[PDB]
């Protein structure tokens, strides 16, 4: 079952989707948007990373991808990266290289096995997640993460553990968050994503949210509105 | 290259205690401590032994994974959080001795001994009232092997124990570590060992300190972070 709970509309426009792993129930503020597919954008770094590691395009979390020297918009982009940092600073050029070397045939094969969204890579092999034909909703995101969480994707366990390490966002004595932000820019309607999960001592709560993002301004709200939902729901303090 | 820094003693002095922190700059392969002698004095590992113990239990299959549930034996102990079911993640977080005691009995003395020798861990419930001793400088040497997946256990066993050691993370650093409290033999001391991952570097640390009562326990982490701040490692 799924409860719709419109009170979180207050903290917003967009949708927040929770799955209670133990109880095996869901929660959202908009059943219908929860099922509306969008461009994944940088949340594509999760399955890109999984595929790059399983195929050995990436050796491990330590391998250095060296800055090509050309200076791009985001300053954190313009240095050397490994997988941990590339993922922290959402470094597109690193992941483009990954996509090229994966190739179009292996990429779609992998996406079909992951049952990822609409499973469709039309557009450029190095930007389809931004402006090609790929589409995934919040509930499709959760569904993918659930599998990632349990090591049941059709890639090695090792590859699964490394990406979840690279997904590390926050941890304290209350909870651990593993997640990835995204910001769909090239194609309407512009939207900001956050998806991942929060680990508790004796449960795990999966989450996917997106919201309208007409401006670069509101990016902080992806975390802040999701966290406000998590408190009202007393999942975190 | 080791460098002795007496200024850190004021972080100990400030709470009327004494102790050592040892720091290791992985990129530069340089160490730093406030007390060279105590750096290399060997103490009972106490709960920091949960590190090699966890590694060994996983590599052998005594623990199958971080979700395997170790149920409470129903005997009520005085850490309240121990009186519940646990997995590897929680048992490490709440430092749950009777789960780890089960691990050790199942590992057994032969296999334990030969695994610790392969780890080059310490000297040649023993971690708490008995035999094994290790120094803060040796904890770091052991942790560095772990960090690099260089121990004689599977890569997998090393990644699960590192996941289990996760203590703190934010946009500035990740800390993976383990606290300990040696209470049975003099001198009663507290420990915190582990490391800090930055974007560009990792800093390993190992600290111990006189701990006559459980009241100063918080100082293990606090004095350590006071030292990390002084050296511009965290904000
Ligand atoms: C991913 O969506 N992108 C890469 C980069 N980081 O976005 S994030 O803050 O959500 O991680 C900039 C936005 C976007 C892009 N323009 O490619
Ligand atoms: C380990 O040193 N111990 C188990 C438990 N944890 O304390 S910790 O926070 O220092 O790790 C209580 C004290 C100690 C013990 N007596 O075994």
């Amino acid at each position: 079952e799924w409860q719709e709970n419109k009170s979180w509309n207050a903290h917003f426009q967009g949708v927040v989707v929770l799955w209670n792993e133990n109880k095996q129930q869901g929660f959202t503020n908009n059943l219908k948007r929860a099922n509306q597919a969008f461009l994944p954008a940088s949340t594509f770094k999760i399955p890109n990373s999984l595929i790059a590691l399983d195929l050995g395009v990436v050796k491990d979390e330590h391998q250095v991808f060296k800055w090509d020297g050309q200076t791009r918009d985001i300053a954190t982009w313009n240095r050397d990266h490994n997988l941990i940092t590339a993922m922290k600073y959402s470094v597109v050029p690193v992941y483009q290289e990954f996509a090229r070397q994966i190739g179009e045939a292996r990429m779609s094969k992998m996406l079909h096995a992951f049952d990822y969204g609409n499973e469709d890579i039309s557009g450029n092999v190095d930007s389809f997640w931004l402006d090609g034909g790929i589409r995934i909703s919040a509930t499709e995101q959760i569904s993918f993460l659930r599998k990632l969480y349990h090591n049941k994707l059709h890639v090695s366990e090792r590859s699964q553990r490394i990406v979840k390490q690279a997904m590390l966002t926050e941890a304290n004595g209350d909870y651990i968050i593993r997640a990835k932000t995204g910001y769909s820019t090239r194609i309407e309607p512009k939207i900001g994503w956050w998806v991942g999960w929060v680990e508790l001592d004796d449960n795990v709560w999966f989450f996917a949210m997106n919201m309208d993002m007409p401006t670069s301004d509101g990016l902080g709200l992806r975390q802040a509105i999701t966290k406000e939902v998590l408190k009202q729901e007393k999942i975190i303090p």
